[PDB]
């Protein structure tokens, strides 16, 4: 389990917050 660098973090929430309200506001 040494592969986690293909994993989200803090951008994709981001990515995911904005396109969530933006598009079911």
């Amino acid at each position: 389990k040494r592969i986690g660098v293909r994993l989200p973090g803090h951008q994709k929430r981001i990515a995911y917050s904005l396109l969530g309200l933006k598009d079911q506001v």
